[PDB]
């Protein structure tokens, strides 16, 4: 565990506005890229405000496909559900979050991230690997709209990993009015060896809005997001 004294533990670290730093290195069908992100989260309200920049030039996949990859510790857990907040309970030492995201009739992303505090800053460091994509598909062919939908994210305990398993589906809007499904399988494990909250089944409700910074000339994405735990009582 940590130093007992460690001024703040788990939930205590998220009572106020916390700065966020996101770092992603990716490789999709050999198209290599990096993204950095910065902003803050206010878990009391489930609120995230973040700006992401492709630091290597043009992003070789659509921004919306990276949203789920690019800090569920910022979810607003109702008081009556506080005993189910795995994500906060793993802090400050943090957790590893792993996903496989299947893009229907296209390739897959496999992601590994470590989410933890570095001082006052909540850091999400991510490696993304994408294979089996079509060069002319909705992803490498850039055929997705720059927008996002609301979703529910379904959580259950994985007692064998002292962690959780998570799953959900994202539907990205295609420019022709159709829909590109991205099925998400996820697992999270604590980095530290201390006790974590292993939750009953529940879900997080998401709202996400994407926009552009009128003064930003690099390839980028502005994200406003609200996340709320629900499903128990």
């Amino acid at each position: 565990g940590i130093d007992p004294f460690t001024v703040s533990k788990g939930e205590e670290l998220f009572t106020g506005v916390v700065p966020i730093l996101v770092e992603l290195d990716g490789d999709v069908n050999g198209h290599k890229f990096s993204v950095s992100g910065e902003g803050e989260g206010d878990a009391t309200y489930g609120k995230l405000t973040l700006k992401f920049i492709c630091t290597t030039g043009k992003l070789p996949v659509p921004w919306p496909t990276l949203v789920t990859t690019l800090v569920q510790c910022f979810s607003r857990y109702p008081d009556h559900m506080k005993q189910h907040d795995f994500f906060k309970s793993a802090m400050p030492e943090g957790y590893v979050q792993e996903r496989t995201i299947f893009f229907k009739d296209d390739g897959n992303y496999k992601t590994r991230a470590e989410v933890k505090f570095e001082g006052d800053t909540l850091v999400n460091r991510i490696e993304l690997k994408g294979i089996d994509f079509k060069e002319d598909g909705n992803i490498l062919g850039h055929k997705l709209e720059y927008n996002y939908n609301s979703h529910n994210v379904y959580i259950m305990a994985d007692k064998q990993k002292n962690g959780i398993k998570v799953n959900f589906k994202i539907r990205h809007n295609i420019e022709d009015g159709s829909v590109q499904l991205a099925d998400h399988y996820q697992q999270n494990t604590p980095i530290g060896d201390g006790p974590v909250l292993l939750p009953d089944n529940h879900y997080l409700s998401y709202q996400s809005a994407l926009s552009k910074d009128p003064n930003e000339k690099r390839d980028h994405m502005v994200l406003l997001e609200f996340v709320t735990a629900a499903g128990i009582t």
